[PDB]
């Protein structure tokens, strides 16, 4: 069974107006099989709108393309992002971790999604007791985008609620 097409798409902003369906495809085919590749254009003038999208055959190919950023396409650094499920943030809320979850539990799990810059385990302002939630800040938004599309996150035995923060 194929992964849903929405999860295989990359929206590419910041295109050179000279980028075409063919040149966008030639570039992004370096990281996987493209089932679709389109530059958005004005319906009357045919002038590029400066963005487009590519669809890979698999999610692992999307990952490969994102891991190969920055992408310079036809002389311009472009801005690839996964399809919306865009609220482009580098921080997540992690809820449901209870009182026994520590920094290393969160680091060991989340470091496989991206490079972590900050882990903040929330504690009660009055007592110092753990409140059962945390924030994790990454160096890049794609980590967050991969995280929030998963149905489940299991950390320290807890089934966690994870959402984009701020
Ligand atoms: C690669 C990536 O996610 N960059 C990004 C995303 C959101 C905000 C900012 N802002 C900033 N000053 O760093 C940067």
């Amino acid at each position: 069974p194929k992964e849903p097409e929405q999860l295989r798409k990359l929206f590419i902003g910041g295109l050179s107006f000279e980028t075409t369906d063919e040149s966008l495809r030639s570039h992004f085919e370096q990281w996987g099989t493209l089932t679709d590749c389109v530059v958005m254009r004005d319906p009357n003038t045919k002038r590029s709108r400066g963005f487009g999208f590519v669809t890979y055959a698999t999610v692992e190919e999307v990952d490969a393309a994102m891991n190969a950023r920055p992408h310079k396409v036809d002389g311009r650094v472009v801005e690839p992002k996964r399809a919306v499920s865009h609220l482009t943030v580098k921080k997540i809320f992690v809820g449901g971790i209870k009182e026994d979850t520590e920094e290393h539990h969160l680091r060991d799990y989340f470091e496989q999604y991206g490079k972590i810059e900050v882990i903040e385990i929330m504690t009660d302002r009055g007592s110092g007791k753990k409140r059962g939630f945390a924030f994790v800040t990454f160096d890049d938004h794609d980590s967050v985008d991969k995280i929030v599309i998963q149905k489940y996150h299991t950390v320290n035995g807890h089934n966690c609620e994870v959402r984009k923060a701020l």
